[PDB]
């Protein structure tokens, strides 16, 4: 039960990529749509965080390291990968628990840090988003 603005922020993202013609989204590719997602983005607001700072190094980061589909053939479309997946699959069932009826994007920021290694969370950390200030205003909202 994804919320209009996770499904709008999730739809951004794959048209995101078919314009630059990545073949993949990762995490990454994930987390910089849910800079524009309303949910997500009053959480980052609410812990002080620099989004514009973020927004770059994170848009940096996925320019040098995603691959561009060659002017050849097949394809076409990009692929979500294993970590843009679990992150997914780990916020919807995160809800489905004892809790709401819809997944926000909110939720899905939460999952990110779960996947530990990612660039994803080595920025939020670097940016100092705190977790645990993420996980209570959510608790205490909605």
């Amino acid at each position: 039960m994804l919320n209009q603005e996770l499904e709008l922020s999730l739809n951004m993202a794959f048209a995101r990529a078919r314009e630059h013609r990545h073949e993949f989204m990762t995490v990454e590719h994930l987390l910089l749509a849910l800079l524009s997602n309303p949910s997500a983005r009053e959480a980052l607001e609410a812990c002080s965080v620099d989004l514009v700072a973020l927004r770059q190094e994170l848009e940096a980061f996925i320019e040098q390291t995603t691959p561009v589909l060659p002017a050849s053939e097949e394809e076409r479309d990009t692929q979500p990968t294993l970590s843009f997946q679990r992150v997914l699959q780990r916020a919807v069932f995160h809800v489905q628990s004892s809790g709401r009826n819809e997944v926000t994007g909110a939720n899905v920021l939460v999952a990110i840090f779960s996947e530990q290694e990612s660039q994803a969370a080595y920025l939020l950390r670097k940016h100092e988003v705190s977790r645990l200030d993420v996980v209570n205003f959510i608790s205490h909202g909605t």
